[PDB]
């Protein structure tokens, strides 16, 4: 089963990303809404790239059922940022941190190579993470930083009626993907790389705080 | 209800804040008018910030009955400082201690995010403290150090006829404030933070910072 192997294969990189100082301080309430907003601005950049890659791979006819467009976060995130920032002009200010430049560059490579297995790896890391831990992070942003729940649209999946069921079905879709050994190994390696990119995103965010 | 939970949730932080060496020394007469004046100068900086946040949250329509304008201290405090310092010199002289920088930063962030639950937390900690502990302070500054009550206007609430009734009604408003679970959690979290900020202001004063 691919879902189980992905979990085990990526365990070290996953633990390290999740326990970054930035995320750890954020979730304990030691930072502020500013840092949460900076996180979401960087996320808007890499979700934009991710979803271009998703679009390409879906259009190619690869992993169609897994690549549910209901999962798209980029536009929802832009609306969150309009609220957090109070104006629509964050768009001109923000620029990718060095880790985000690297992450986006890989996602664009995946888009242009229409690399289905590598895309699936990235999709798992971001969206299964969002589905799994999203309510936790959302609850924390309200509890610690008083964030308006209307500015946490990112953590809400409209039209997914029941997250439990969805996550279970997502893992089954992973299990049911037809992959050669070469593709599966490519996917697995990429999933660790994707956790690593995210770790470095947090490291950039926490620098000099 | 909330007033009781608030007292209970903040008990450890409150006790630590109340037992600072600086305040202990000041209140039992080991210090002097100079130290009391340094306190009030730092207080003017954070009341100025606090009252900007209060004005923002009141304008927004949140907790209106709690945010009684009669509580405003900044202008009264500036006059006390004119008397303590003998002129307006203090205005261009004073600077925020590292602790007061952090405290003012928080108050400005509450103002910018118009964070009503957070503001109520800070409002309780300062004003309900003034209507209780501050009353002892005013008596002791006069008795221990011969401070003229003319320079203790900060501790007199001209708009408030009966402190006992006022405090009881304040707590009943707290009990009747409509809050989501998340807002309530946020208010409780901020209230502990507010006591810690104040403890750190006293630590800096004691360190001559």
């Amino acid at each position: 089963g691919l879902a189980v192997e992905l979990k085990q294969s990526t365990a070290q990189a996953h633990e390290k990303a999740e326990h970054s100082t930035f995320m750890s301080d954020l979730l304990k309430g030691r930072l502020g809404v500013a840092e949460f907003t900076r996180l979401q601005e960087q996320a808007w950049l890499f979700y934009t790239a991710l979803e271009q890659a998703v679009d390409a791979v879906r259009a190619s006819g690869f992993a169609e059922s897994l690549l549910d467009p209901a999962l798209n976060r980029a536009e929802v995130l832009a609306r969150d940022l309009d609220k957090l920032n109070g104006s629509s002009e964050w768009r001109s200010r923000i620029t990718a941190s060095p880790a985000v430049i690297d992450y986006v560059n890989r996602l664009e490579e995946i888009r242009d190579n229409v690399d289905g297995p590598a895309l699936v790896a990235h999709h798992y890391v971001r969206y299964l993470g969002d589905l799994s831990g999203g309510q936790v992070i959302a609850r924390m942003m309200q509890r610690h930083y008083g964030v308006d729940p209307e500015a946490l649209g990112f953590y809400h999946f409209e039209g997914i009626a029941k997250l439990k069921v969805y996550k279970d079905e997502y893992r089954e879709k992973l299990n049911n993907l037809e992959l050669s050994d070469e593709q599966r190994e490519h996917l697995l390696k990429e999933a660790t790389d994707a956790f690593v990119f995210n770790h470095q995103v947090f490291a950039d965010l926490g620098k000099g705080l």
